[PDB]
């Protein structure tokens, strides 16, 4: 019920300009939604979205005992469409935190720049050139042109390729350099899901925002040495953990567990990219003083005016069936699509775990939560401690598993609930709860389990519930895709479950059918995960036994003995209570007569793709 105090100075260059490139149909609307964002104008625009998600076809046929489970059913029931996406802007977006107290804002302050100068102790900031920007994107990212200038392309990897994409690139860098930002506006997308069970992950309702192309470089050509120098990495972070994929996460977790402490905690925050606050931007910026001149600048030019100022494009409805496109304001949140995103957001959150061990060891008191009693002892703290305490975490974004010394953990809130970082699906001082077990922690959508293998040996495995791994492959993210373009997507949901839960008996022999049933020669495509540690090594015609070998026994710094592994059949499964437990159908009436058919089902569906097609029988590598 307070704000926005719109810095006109820096945001109202873009604002005239989207005003006068649509100023025929350009106008304010009185009714217009935004409490606590700045609202701007609004024009006339085509809708977007869809109130449902098309369902993947081949995939849908070879599982036919989970169409009648809700819980993947509901992946398919995303809801993109502008009615949508402004529920879920005036539920999750629409917010304002209150300042934290001038004593809190000291030890983040203190905290902050402390963590910054140790994270770049062994590395050097520097400016990330054209030619890291042209080897890094892929062929379809997101163009997300606004402009009238920038409409002249439709595939991401065709813009690089063009000497006027990177004039515009030059003229609004020396916009930047000038003092002025013409034209780094955010679109925002929503997705309203239908949703959910009682503790399933990964999967809520949230507003998508990104920046359009030419301004994502000159984003990456400021901070993205954040994430190409890997400065969140576990090596360089001690509590980072980027780099490492879903098949090396577990290993930490066990890690963390043997070192002497209490409980593991892994609190989730409520809406983290919405609960940072205008003073945790500032402290990411502390990067800036380590920047050379030239850097500097152009570090804060993205950061006073994308970071620190940011214009939204956002989709509504209106009257008689006609959308409109509203431009409205925000000086603090995250946006979701920030270049990088996941390194400030792994920085800050370090920052936060870091003083909530502060309020437990009783270096931070009520005194300190509104004025700092003696800073003098947060510094000293730090240096004694708090490398030691980075190496018993692990941040990835928003995500967290700390070991603190002892349990006092649990009741180190004030310093949490000041900085705005409240827990989710919790009463506001009720002590958080603690997991004894790794093997139930939940970290990355995902809780480890420790597969023992036949021969003597062990992995770590990554896991979770069954239902989000089918319900998701089940979806197809676009209308028009063809069959064959359908059938890529079902084979590297397949061939991803051979590599990371082949564990799961339901995910194996669904896994077997899928690669059964599409060509042998087809090569995989789509995107099976947005997760960062989804690597996306089964993206190949490579032969899934050969690469289960590299990522598990090869190249597992974990594994002494790298003897191979020859059959399928030597790879054992979850115990048949764990499987269960997860989401398994073992057992049940129509899951059994799915098994026994597949055979006929995988006939089926090749008949769809074509009796021409040359197809292998991956479900004979595969008795029990
Ligand atoms: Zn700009
Ligand atoms: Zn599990």
């Amino acid at each position: 019920s307070c704000a926005e105090a719109p810095n006109m100075k820096i945001i109202g260059r873009r604002i005239e300009r989207i005003r006068n490139e649509h100023a025929e149909t350009w106008f304010l609307d009185e009714n217009h939604p935004y409490r606590t964002w700045a609202y701007h104008g609004s024009y006339e625009a085509p809708t977007q979205g869809s109130a449902s998600s098309l369902v993947n076809g081949v995939v849908r046929l070879l599982s036919k005992p989970w169409d009648v489970v809700t819980g993947v059913t509901g992946i398919a029931m995303t809801d993109t469409t502008p009615y949508g996406q402004q529920r879920v802007f005036k539920e999750k977006v629409d917010t304002r935190v209150p300042d934290p107290q001038e004593g809190t804002r000291q030890v983040m302050n203190i905290v902050s720049s402390w963590l910054w100068k140790e994270l770049g102790k062994r590395k050097r900031p520097r400016v990330c050139t054209k030619e890291e920007f042209i080897n890094k994107v892929r062929s379809n990212a997101a163009l997300g042109a606004i402009f009238e200038e920038e409409k002249e392309w439709k595939t991401a990897v065709e813009a690089v390729n063009d000497p006027r994409f990177w004039a515009l690139v030059d003229r609004e860098r020396e916009h930047h350099l000038r003092g002025e930002c013409h034209s780094c506006v955010y679109n925002m997308m929503g997705k309203r899901e239908k949703k959910q069970g009682e503790f399933g992950k990964a999967k809520g309702s949230r507003a998508i925002w990104y920046m359009w192309l030419g301004a994502r470089f000159l984003e990456f050509e400021a901070l993205g040495f954040l994430n190409e120098d890997h400065w969140m990495g576990r090596e360089n972070s001690g509590g980072g953990v980027e780099g490492l994929g879903l098949q090396r996460l577990g290993y930490i977790l066990e890690e963390m567990n043997r070192a002497p402490g209490g409980k593991m905690y892994a609190d989730d925050t409520a809406g983290w990219d919405t609960r940072i606050s205008k003073f945790d931007l500032e402290n990411e910026a502390l990067i800036t003083n380590q920047m050379e001149e030239g850097h500097r600048t152009l570090a804060l030019a993205v950061i006073k005016y994308t970071y620190q100022n940011k214009v939204v494009k956002v989709l509504r409805p209106a009257e008689g069936g006609k959308t409109v496109m509203d431009i409205i304001s925000r000086q603090d949140q995250r946006g979701s699509g920030q270049v990088v995103t996941y390194a400030l957001n792994t920085f800050t959150n370090l920052v936060v775990q870091l003083i909530r061990n502060m309020e437990a060891e009783e270096v931070l008191e009520m005194q300190d939560l509104w004025l700092l009693r003696k800073p003098e002892k947060v510094t000293r703290w730090l240096q004694s401690n708090g490398w030691d305490r980075l190496k018993r975490m692990a941040v990835s974004g928003d995500d967290c598993v700390v070991k603190p010394i002892d349990d006092r953990f649990a009741h180190a809130l004030r310093f949490l609930n000041d900085m705005g970082k409240v827990r989710k699906d919790t009463q506001e001082w009720k002590p958080s709860t603690g997991w004894s077990n790794w093997e139930e922690v939940p970290f990355c959508s995902h809780h480890f389990n420790k597969l023992y293998l036949k021969d003597g040996r062990s992995i770590v495995v990554p896991c979770r519930h069954q239902d989000e791994l089918i319900g998701r492959a089940r979806v197809s993210p676009g209308a028009g895709w063809s069959i064959r373009e359908t059938a890529c997507l079902a084979k590297s949901y397949a061939q991803m479950w051979q590599l990371l839960y082949f564990h799961r008996r339901d995910l194996r022999l669904m896994a077997n059918a899928i690669c059964s049933a599409v060509p042998v020669d087809w090569v995989p495509t789509g995107r099976t995960t947005w997760s960062i540690h989804g690597k996306g090594e089964w993206m190949t015609t490579e032969d899934m036994l050969m690469v289960w070998n590299r990522v598990w026994i090869e190249e597992n710094d974990h594994m002494e003995d790298k003897t191979p592994v020859t059959k399928w059949t030597d790879i054992p499964y979850l115990g048949k209570r764990e499987d269960l437990w997860c989401g398994s159908l073992i057992g049940h009436r129509p899951r059994t007569t799915w098994a026994e058919n597949i055979k006929d089902t995988v006939n089926m569906v090749r008949r769809i793709i074509g009796d021409e097609e040359k197809y292998m029988d991956y479900l004979s590598t595969q008795v029990r």
